[PDB]
């Protein structure tokens, strides 16, 4: 199994299985004929195992080559912003000590009072649905968390092409049915640019939380998001891709395995 080096790390996104919203667009990893467990039982897997929760801090640290990460080291993270985070997993993070990454999606946190959420063209939820922006502070200033961008409205398909078949919205050039054209390489950067320094502005407005990476919906990213992640500075990037965070991937390709839960 994987190198015990002070460096070699492991990323484990959880997602609740009740917030069911999973994409046709997305293409996301494989979860056949895997287990869900409580999320309770979970941390108790992670500690039998012998797992040592991390922080980014801590990632961060290792690789400057400041302080080497503790053996089988695992970053945990928590993206959407749903109440439950904050309800549900923030105690549990407490009561084990563990640190975790949360990750915000600022259009649907910022959402106008009263008013719903829009998730898929057939679905919609309420604002309460989500953490407020004084939980997420709370979190922030607890010392666990670190909380990263879940963008500010690209966790949602846009139209890849005339008829009607989605795609991630980060990803895409887009189709413009006013324009009556794709979305050139100008507006698309600008779009994605706009969109990643919205949430960062945001999250350090309501929380006071400078953010330093961003976790790709959809693990959705390219060359041209990287590059301009890179110049709102969001240096640290989280992928969909699974494996291990060997020394020479870089932070902008963070690998993670996805895992769903059950709460009580
Ligand atoms: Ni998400
Ligand atoms: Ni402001
Ligand atoms: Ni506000």
């Amino acid at each position: 199994p994987d190198p015990d080096d002070g460096l070699t790390f492991r990323v484990l996104s959880m997602h609740d299985v009740r917030d069911n919203l999973r994409a046709s667009f997305a293409d996301m990893p494989d979860q056949f004929a895997i287990e869900t467990r409580t999320l309770t039982d979970l941390f108790e897997w992670i500690r039998v195992k012998g797992f040592n929760p991390i922080s980014m801090q801590q990632i961060i640290d290792s690789r400057a080559g400041v302080r080497p990460l503790p053996p089988r080291p695992i970053l945990l993270t928590f993206d959407d912003g749903y109440a439950s985070t904050y309800t549900k997993v923030f105690p549990l993070l407490a009561a084990f000590n563990y640190p975790a990454v949360v990750a915000v999606v600022t259009s649907w946190t910022d959402a106008p009072a009263g008013t719903k959420i829009r998730l898929s063209p057939k679905i919609e939820v309420p604002h309460d649905f989500f953490m407020t922006w004084a939980q997420l502070r709370e979190m922030a200033q607890s010392g666990l968390v670190e909380l990263a961008s879940h963008s500010h409205n690209l966790h949602r398909g846009v139209l890849a092409n005339p008829q009607g078949n989605e795609q991630p919205a980060a990803s895409s050039r887009q189709y413009l049915p006013a324009s009556g054209r794709y979305e050139n390489d100008a507006e698309y950067r600008a779009r994605v640019r706009q969109d990643l320094k919205t949430s960062a502005h945001l999250i350090r407005h309501h929380t006071g939380v400078t953010i330093r990476s961003i976790v790709w919906p959809y693990g959705a990213h390219n060359r041209d998001t990287d590059q301009v992640a890179a110049e709102v500075g969001l240096n640290i990037g989280l992928t969909l891709q699974p494996g291990p965070n060997t020394p020479d991937v870089a932070l902008t390709q963070i690998r993670r395995s996805l895992v769903d839960y059950e709460v009580n």
